[PDB]
Parts: C-alpha cells; structure tokens; sequence
C-alpha cells in the first residue's frame, strides 16, 4: 500500500519506542506508520517480498541481509556522503554487499555477562570456576548462571573462545604476481603518446623544469601536473583552470592517487616530540594553512580543513581526477614497478625501443 | 640526535612552510625543528635508516611506505580514536601496512589537465583531438600541451586510461567452503557445556523465557543476554551489572557482533518515504533515545548519540565483549551456519548426538 510505512522489527527489541518515532513522522507528514512484530519475521520475508509484498522496512541483525540482497529483495539504499558521515564506518561495512549499501544501520549488539551484584559481588573471570560456585549457591536454593541453550548466539561464544569460527575471511590483498604493465590498454595508450612524439605534438626530452616554464610563460596552452605547481601558475601571468584530465577511446584518464603522508624513522630517539609535532602542530587547521600557502597540498586529510577547500575548483577537479584513477599500493613491489615503467616509457619514447617491447621487458622486470 | 627533529620533505612541497609550522613548534617548546628536502631521499632513506641514521620524520607519497615498513625502518603511529577520527578513514587506509598504521596521512593528490583559459577557453575533452589543436596552436608559435615525460607518473593516467593497471587487487572475502565448527576449539567448548549439564550446573531445556525468569526473579547469579534485556531487569528487584564474558581456557569468549539494520523492501512503493524516516526521523539523538527507552539498542551506528552512551558501564562492557569477538558475516551462507549449528548444540546438550558427531555433522551440512 502506497503512502504509509510497514515496519517489521523483532518482539524483543523496542517496538513501542519505534512506534512513537512513527508517530511523530505521522505528525510531522501524515503519512501512518505502523510497527509490527512477526514471530519468525527474518524467515517470512524472503517468502513474502519475493511475492511483491511484505512490510516496506525490515529490521534485524545485519547477517540475514546479504541472503536478502543476493536474492534481489532488497532496495539499494542512497545516502549522502554527508550522511553517511554521521554514522561509523564499520557499521556501513556491515551493511555492504558486494559493493553496494543495503540497509541503514541503527546498533551495534553483543552478548555480556550479567550478574547479581548481591549474590555474586565479584563475578567469576574464568569458565572453569563456574561450577564450584554453583555448588555453593545450590545449598542456598539457587544456581550459578542460566542462559538461553536453545538459540546458538548464545552458546556460540564459548564453542569460538578455544578456536571455533563460522566462515574464514581472507583480507583484501594485491596478486603481485598479477600485473598489468604490457596489456592491450597499456600498449593503446603508450602507443598513442609515441604517435603525438612521432608527429611532433610533443618530444620525448621534456621534463618537468621544461614544461613548467612553458606553460607559466604562455607557450603552451595546456600542461599536466598536481597541486603543488599551482603556486608558481599564480605568481605567473598565466590565467590557469583545473580540469578533467582528457579521455583516451572514450575512457577516463586513471591518475594514480598519492597520500602525501609523514612516517617516523624507527632509529628516531624523538619518536614522542615527532607525535606531537605531527599531531598537535601540523594536522591542524593551522599548521596544513602554513604548508598549502608555500605550495598547495591538494585535498588534505583531515576533515575540518578540507571542508574550507573542497569549495576551490581546483580542489574539486583534483578530487574528480583522483575518484576516476586509483589510489596508489603501498606494497615493497611499488618501487619495481615504477622503476621498470619509467624504463619503458623512456626507451618507448626515445625509440630505443618498440612500445611493445618495452612494455613486456617491464612486464617480465616486474613479475619475475 | 635527540631533543630535535629532523625533518625530509621532497623539494616539490612546501617546505618552506612546513619550516614556518617547526618555528612554531620550537617557540612553543623549545625544540628545533630542522626541514630539509634532500634530492633523491625517498632512496637515501632506506640506505641510512637501516644504519641507525636518517632524519626523525620522512614525507613522500604512500606508496613507498610498505617497502620501508617491511624492512622495519618506520615506528608504528599511535594515535588515539579521538585522532584518528579527525582525518578521512581512506587516508588511513594508505598508510596502513600488515594491519598497523606505520604513517601519519596529511595530504591526497592526483594530477589534473592545468590550461590557459585565454589560449583555450574551451579545453579539449579527448586525447584525440589535441593533434588537430596543436597544428592551430603551431601556426601562433604555441603548442597545445606540455608535461613532464620522463617521470611515469605522468604519463600513466593515460596508459592505465584503455585498461592498463599496476598489481590487481584481490577485495577481503569470506572463504564459504572453510568452516570453524568442527575444530579441536569448538569441540573443547561445547563439550565443556554438556559437561556443565551433565554435572547438573545447567538444564538442557533452558530457553530465552526460563533464564530471563530466573535471573530477574533472583533465583540464578548471571545470566548471558543482550543490551534488549536490560530494561525488563531494570523493572526488577535485582541489582545487576554487565561484565566481560568468562574466559575459557584462558582466552576470551568471543561473541559475534550484530549490526542492527534497517533494510528497504525493493518491492516497496514507499522508497523515498522510508529514506525520510530512517535518516531524519530514527536515526536522530531523539530518535535514538525514543527506542532505547523502550528497550536499549546497545551502542549506536549515530557518533553523536553514542558519545552520550560511552558513559554507561554497560555499554562500555557491551563495546569491550563485542572487542574480543568477531562482526558477523553478512553471506547468504550464514543462514545455514545458524540452522546447522542450532541442531548440532541441542543435539549434543540432549544426548541425541555426541559432541564430535554433532559438530561433523554441522560441518558436513555447512560446506557440501
Ligand atoms: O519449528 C521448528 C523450530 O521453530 C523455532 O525455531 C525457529 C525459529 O522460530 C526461527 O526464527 C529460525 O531461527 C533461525 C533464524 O532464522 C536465523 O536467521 C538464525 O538466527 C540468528 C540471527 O540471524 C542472528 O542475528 C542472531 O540473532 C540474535 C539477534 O542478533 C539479537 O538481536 C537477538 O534478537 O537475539 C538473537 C538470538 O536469539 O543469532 C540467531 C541464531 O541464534 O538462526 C536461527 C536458528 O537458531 O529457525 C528456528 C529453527 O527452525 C522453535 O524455537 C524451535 O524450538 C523449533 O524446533
Ligand atoms: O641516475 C639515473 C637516473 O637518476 C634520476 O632519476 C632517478 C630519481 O632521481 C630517483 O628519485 C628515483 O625515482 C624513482 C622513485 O625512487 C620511486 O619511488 C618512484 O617514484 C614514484 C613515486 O614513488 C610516486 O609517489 C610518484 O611520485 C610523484 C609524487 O607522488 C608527487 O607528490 C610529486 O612529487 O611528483 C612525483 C612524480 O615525479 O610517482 C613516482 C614515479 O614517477 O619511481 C621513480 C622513478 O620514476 O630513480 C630515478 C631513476 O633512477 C634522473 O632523473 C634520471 O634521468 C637518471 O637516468
């Protein structure tokens, strides 16, 4: 039924507190809201929402919902980065299914021990010692603990603390063996930067003093290059724009995104003078302005600051290019990398080497 | 040297205002801070860390961290969530190598299309059509486009641009066909359960009802429960806590986590209804409070309302148990894990199975 809510929430959560957020919504729109609460709701869902019907809001603990998702059951759901924001991001996590948001969450539950703070003033650390202290409260007419052995979240706790586990989960990592230096898209795109060569569009020897000085004395009208150049642009005569960087056979440009980012040196004796310089003096709204008017960061880490220069357009198309490209590994393999493709493009655009070539011996340089 | 800092920072950045952020910091607490942008540092920084030498605090890019990490030449950083929460979640994600953060983010960068708004007011769009420019362009003695092309840097976003990559990256995923239940750990544990009722400490038919009775009434000491529970023995007689669960064999129990999530029926006719109620209506401090006066939610997904609950001893044991165990997975599978696992726990508490034939049998049904 159109214009009104159905909820669905399970009868040992707070169903009447939910129902008075309904209420006030009702107040505030007239659009009704009413809260039920099924038993075995989690499992009359997937019956009644692959039928077209069921309620128009479901609640329960996340593990269900990727059961709900896979079988097309579920909405995406589309907050704002501002929203999304308001919330911890492991709790977003919890709700993601193969890369898209499919809920809202609202808590985060786990089972504890509770106890009688006057028949047990100190509650017991160990397992182990449970049954002695049952023994002693039996003389008295009571026991030592009673939970629900019916459900398995309950009994589950004690089955994972010696290694019991559900699924094992593999963390996200890079096939280093996996390479994509001398593919076709590779070559495509180094081709076409040896034909602009050839055809004398640009030559093989400029660098970065070269073009800058080009570009901020107006003798080319356009150049490549990341927010640290713009202080000299604006000391120049030049009027300068940001922009997307140009497609290739339609496709975005892929910038690699780098996190300038300060490490501490494990022989330093001044590790703790080091957290506070960086801490308290530099990741401040004060100390990123001192740096970024010298020569400009870009978007910079921390959330106060960036939010006085997301409105810059430069800082816009910067973000623009990096949410097309990808960020940068991290791993020890990353300086073989660009160590063998600096290489190939060199000899590529020299001639010392077809682009073929030169992309397979990078390729071999880096997997091998 | 100790009670100053040594700083190396690439010639390309501000250093001269970071010097400006040191002045300060020595102004403040009397220590020197000394910048210095070496050429070639981010390889000199291997070669004298690894003597014991080098400057207190390295800036470049990520992605040479990992190798410096792996060598162990970088402190891990430690800063606290309140730190941590000030800067962007990805940007931390950069410099995290082998599960520790081993760099402090400051800054992210991409490279953009720089152009002269007064020689191309209108910047091409397409690689390809910049020939064509640039034969205009040579006509004025001009050229369209210059940029550093001995530095890959530079040239990748247009090599990556038709499909070329670096390494491949492999997303975390939950292996479905390797399952804990069947283990030496999930045996020690269940079987210490039907030891407890085989000693009488227990009752196989304990259910949710029976043990919530008994603990509100006084009758049993603990009792294992959620946050939900709290307020039905807020209504009772007992003066309760919430603590850590007991540990086993030494280790911590190790409940699994729920995000309680609101999900939206993709058969509901009320998608942009159930928007406005969730994310302005629910997920409010007021919101939040009307339901957890009903029955409490435990911690919350909104930052703001759980600042106001962090306080609670009971909330801070519920985050501390929910610490030692593990976030559910969201998999279609984790269905099955629950039905399985429920049959093998009431068999075995029942005398139907024993525990090894039990827990085979989950096991067998989980992952065939
Ligand atoms: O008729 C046979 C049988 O019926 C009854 O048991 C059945 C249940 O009625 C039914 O709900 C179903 O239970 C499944 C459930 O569908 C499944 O999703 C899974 O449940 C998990 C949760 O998904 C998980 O979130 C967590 O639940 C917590 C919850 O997070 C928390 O907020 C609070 O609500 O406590 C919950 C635990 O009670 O863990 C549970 C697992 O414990 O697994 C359930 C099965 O255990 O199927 C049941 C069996 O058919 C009768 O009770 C039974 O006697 C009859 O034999
Ligand atoms: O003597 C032979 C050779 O010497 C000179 O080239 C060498 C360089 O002097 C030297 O620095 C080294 O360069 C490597 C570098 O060590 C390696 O880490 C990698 O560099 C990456 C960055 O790691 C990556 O962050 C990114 O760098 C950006 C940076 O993010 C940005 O903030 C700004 O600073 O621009 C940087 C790009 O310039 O990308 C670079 C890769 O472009 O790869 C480098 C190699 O390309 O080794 C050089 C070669 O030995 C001379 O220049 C050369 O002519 C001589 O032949």
């Amino acid at each position: 039924e159109e214009g009104k809510l159905v909820i669905w929430i399970n009868g040992d959560k707070g169903y009447n507190g939910l129902a008075e957020v309904g209420k006030k919504f009702e107040q505030d729109t007239g659009i009704k809201v009413t809260v039920e609460h099924p038993d075995k709701l989690e499992e009359k869902f997937p019956q009644v929402a692959a039928t077209g019907d069921g309620p128009d809001i479901i609640f329960w603990a996340h593990d269900r919902f990727g059961g709900y998702a896979q079988s097309g059951l579920l909405a995406e759901v589309t907050p704002d980065k501002a929203f999304q924001d308001k919330l911890y991001p492991f709790t977003w996590d919890a709700v993601r299914y193969n890369g898209k948001l499919i809920a809202y969450p609202i808590a985060v539950e786990a089972l504890s021990l509770i106890y009688n703070k006057d028949l047990v003033p100190n509650p017991p650390k160990t397992w182990e010692e449970i049954p002695a202290l049952d023994k002693e409260l039996k003389v008295k007419g009571k026991s030592a603990i009673m939970f629900n052995l019916q459900e398995p979240y309950f009994t589950w706790p004690l089955i994972a603390a010696d290694g019991g586990y559900a699924f094992k989960f593999e963390n996200g990592k890079y096939d280093v063996k996996d390479v994509g230096v001398d593919n076709a898209g590779a070559k495509a795109g180094l081709t076409f930067l040896i034909d602009m060569i050839k055809n004398k569009n640009m030559s093989a020897d400029t660098d970065y003093s070269i073009a800058e000085a080009a570009f901020n004395k107006g003798e080319t009208a356009m150049t490549i290059n990341g927010p640290w150049a713009w202080s000299n642009i604006d000391k120049s005569k030049v009027n300068y724009g940001v922009t997307l960087l140009p497609t290739f056979k339609g496709k975005p440009s892929k910038p690699f995104v780098g996190v300038l980012s300060a490490g501490i040196n494990a022989a330093s004796p001044n590790k703790e003078l080091a957290k506070e310089f960086l801490e308290n003096y530099l990741l401040t709204d004060q100390g990123l302005e001192a740096v970024n008017k010298d020569k400009p960061l870009g978007a910079v880490a921390l959330k106060s600051f960036q939010e006085q220069l997301a409105k810059d357009p430069r800082i816009a198309a910067t973000m623009d290019n990096a949410q097309k490209g990808e960020i940068m590994p991290n791993i020890p393999q990353m300086s073989a990398f660009w160590y063998a493709v600096r290489t190939a493009v060199i000899n590529a655009a020299s001639g010392r080497q077809t682009v073929d070539a030169a992309l397979k011996d990078a390729q071999s340089r880096i997997t091998k």
